[PDB]
């Protein structure tokens, strides 16, 4: 269960720095 | 070394959400 913790951990933390880069983006505007 | 990776990953997600909170409000202005 280790590496699935692993795996849902990277899965959030590209999510999160997706999300980031889009609201970046919208206070760009 | 696993336990080293899981703590950056948590770490690191939790400085993206923390990040994610600041922009939101940041797009509410």
């Amino acid at each position: 269960q280790l590496n699935a913790l692993l795996a849902s951990l990277e899965a959030e933390n590209k999510q999160l720095k997706a999300k980031v880069e889009e609201l970046l983006a919208k206070v760009g505007e």
